[PDB]
């Protein structure tokens, strides 16, 4: 087709072979009219569901009023204070459009200040060629460095390179790891005085009200924010302290300030805490999941749930995960393949039971469809592929496996 | 304040002591009703008006309907069709969010597909620290040169480096140099067998319905566009060969496809073709700046009008300059500082007599308050000072000038 760049982070590829036409609250619709719910939320960008209507009323308002970019001085800096609030310490903020502009400025700022030039990585930072993935050990184009979530292999960057890193940027993950674990990364970087990003770009916003690193009990330089804070608008920021900010001072685009998704955003964070969110979620998706792995049991199918909550993921093997799916689309439950499932707002109430009753119907057709799956083992090589696409590395080095065989099956994945 | 990023391409500065809350049409309007032409238009992203009827009913649609991103791909194709459709050749299109984000996008294909890294430039290409300046011959942080629009300056870093160029990205203009001085710039480039990227964010669908350098008689490998495009909304492309597009297929953000934004810049597209909006541009904008040279003149100031049509540029002293833009805000007329001025398709009929009777009484009071000022003589550097700034670039070498004085010029200004 002559639009290049459909590949990557799009969401809803399950459906691309039905057409999607609108959404509201849990639920998106196709063009026959048939409702499904929604457990993409354009890749967990929208927390608070389609059409909030508090979000839709003040992007509306804001529309109609025609103001121009960067006259809406006040929503604007009430923005930045309600972001940098809900932080430990004294920060300023610095807004972009997209995550992959919020964390290589983020990356740009520790250059600028520190005079150095190599990052280490940990995770999925966007689609930019500094974040393009590498074998650990080699930088990439961009004299980027990537660790997979690895202690040991952060170490050998830290043993080899410690004195030359601008900074250490970590997206943090708690599905098939522990916050200890995340914070240990983090810490690691501390002790031999690293700067540190921490990337709440899929996070921020969604498991508390604020960076899921601050319930882990760590602090960083800067936090960047996307998904979580503006329900499907395109505005991202970094947030950090006024040593890595101040070099950000130019760092605008002509559309920086953009009225309807400041509008968007400030309505959003006041929504999220308002219906208390996060916490909520944390109590429906955990119902979500405990029930979802009874029906998986009692139907002896091969798959495990993994997290819980707002983060949660269908753990199985790729050749089961192509059948999970178009069943579960069937009837009319819409999950994101290798990856977290991202409930929003309203994943809620009678929304939850509708959910578990849809996936207990795709996995009954499933087990009359594929009988030769029911009984089948989750092999640890299960567990670790879909650790490795949901958190983009390694949910520490797996039980027998040597670090060099670690590091041989990342290469093998890229 | 705790907003980091409020300084660089932030429009509206000559206002930053009045408070704009509404835009309709050709006018912004103040906390107190007061109603101003607006000749900033958010540095020119607004090429229809404020509220543009057309464009606001079909963003209102969108956002009612809460399709998710990713989902109209019916939408998103027909755009990238328009797109490709007003440029020779056979064009494949990537979105992204702003123009810095397009054009670091098209340097990066241009990178992968020669496998070389410098990168040649004329003019601005964005906030990233790969587009920030550095005096001629000295590469930046990541690798790029600048040549400041001069074709010595290009020959020499061909002469050094031309085996070695991933590209070169050459921001066009026309108020201070003809068509045939930039066409010389890119075929220079051509010659050598160096990809070229015509960065069009500024004038990409502001002088014509295509890109600005097709009616200069030149075709670029990439075009990129923005401020063009989408009326006010986040939205950019790089436009270009599929050798060079390809490159970039995973070059996605969670909401490239956000709908709001597709749906206002296919709009805006049709609507510009539906006015003959750039034809008519060049016709108001001529009668305006002729007009405004013929006020000058009567009243003795010392401003010298550019350009003409739809990007045009009082040209004068910075110490005149700093006099002109309040004497105009107080007749109600925003006045962009050291750049062209962005007239809108609401810039026709009586709109251009209002901002014209403006004009001549901001002249009048101008006159009366600085006395001193009359009769004063526009120097040959303040004529290359005011191309400077709105070029970013040299308007050839200067009368009078050795190449050596236009370098030392240039690393003065930075
Ligand atoms: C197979 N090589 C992959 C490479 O393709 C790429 O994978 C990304 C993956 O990281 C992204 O996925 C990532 O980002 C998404 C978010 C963007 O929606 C998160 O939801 C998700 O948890 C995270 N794994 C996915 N959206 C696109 C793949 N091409 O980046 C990592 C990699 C291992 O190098
Ligand atoms: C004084 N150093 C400057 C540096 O500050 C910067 O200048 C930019 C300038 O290029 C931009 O201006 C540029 O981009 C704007 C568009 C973005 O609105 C165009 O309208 C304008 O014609 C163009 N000159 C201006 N918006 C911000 C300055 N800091 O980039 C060029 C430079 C010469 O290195
Ligand atoms: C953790 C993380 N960091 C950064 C990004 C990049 O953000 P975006 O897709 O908005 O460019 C992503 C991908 N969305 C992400 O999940
Ligand atoms: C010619 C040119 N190129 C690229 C850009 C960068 O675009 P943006 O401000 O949307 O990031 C600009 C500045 N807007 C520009 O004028
Ligand atoms: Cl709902
Ligand atoms: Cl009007
Ligand atoms: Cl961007």
């Amino acid at each position: 087709m002559i639009i290049a760049n459909a590949d990557g982070c799009t969401p809803y590829e399950v459906a691309r072979g039905v057409t999607i036409v609108r959404g509201e609250g849990a639920y998106v619709y196709d063009a026959e009219g048939r409702g499904l719910i929604d457990l993409s939320n354009s890749f967990g960008s929208v927390m608070l569901g389609h059409q909030d209507p508090v979000v839709t009323e003040a992007v509306l308002k804001t529309v109609r009023s025609g103001v121009p970019a960067a006259a809406s001085l006040d929503l604007q800096n009430h923005l930045a204070e309600q972001i940098a609030g809900d932080l430990p310490g004294d920060q300023r903020v610095a807004f972009f459009k997209t995550g992959t502009a919020a964390t290589r400025a983020a990356a740009s700022a520790a250059r600028q200040v520190t005079g150095k030039r190599l990052i280490a990585s940990c995770g999925y930072h966007g689609y930019d060629l500094m974040w393009e993935f590498t074998p650990p050990g080699q930088p990439n184009s961009e004299d980027v460095l990537h660790c997979y979530h690895l202690p040991e292999l952060i170490d050998q960057v830290l043993d080899k390179h410690a004195h030359e890193l601008a900074a250490v940027i970590i997206a943090p993950d708690y599905i098939h790891v522990s916050p200890e674990y995340i914070a240990d990364l983090f810490e690691r970087c501390e002790r031999v005085g690293v700067v540190t990003i921490a990337d709440e770009v899929k996070h921020g916003y969604r498991l508390r009200q604020g960076a899921s690193v601050t319930e882990a009990s760590v602090v960083a330089d800067m936090y960047t924010y996307a998904k979580g804070i503006s329900n499907g608008w395109p505005l991202s920021c970094v947030a950090g302290d006024e040593r890595f900010l101040k070099p950000l001072a130019e760092f605008v685009s002509t559309l920086t300030f953009e009225a309807p998704s400041f509008a968007a955003a400030s309505a959003t964070l006041d929504r999220l805490a308002e219906l208390d969110v996060q916490a909520q979620l944390a109590i429906d998706g955990a119902r979500f999941v405990s029930e979802a792995a009874k029906m998986i049991s009692t139907r002896d199918l091969p798959i495990e749930m993994a997290g819980t909550g707002a983060a949660f993921q269908f753990v199985c093997a790729e050749e089961v995960e192509e059948v999970l799916l178009p069943h579960a689309l069937a009837e009319g439950l819409i999950l994101e393949p290798s990856d977290q499932q991202y409930p929003s707002a309203c994943f809620r109430g009678e929304v939850v039971d509708d959910a578990l009753e849809r996936l207990d119907r795709a996995l009954t057709t499933m087990a009359a469809a594929r009988p030769d799956l029911v009984g089948r083992e989750v092999t640890q090589l299960d567990r670790v592929n879909a650790a490795f696409c949901q958190m983009d590395g390694l949910p520490g080095r797996p039980d027998g496996w040597s670090l060099d065989q670690c590091v041989e099956y990342v290469t093998a994945q890229l």
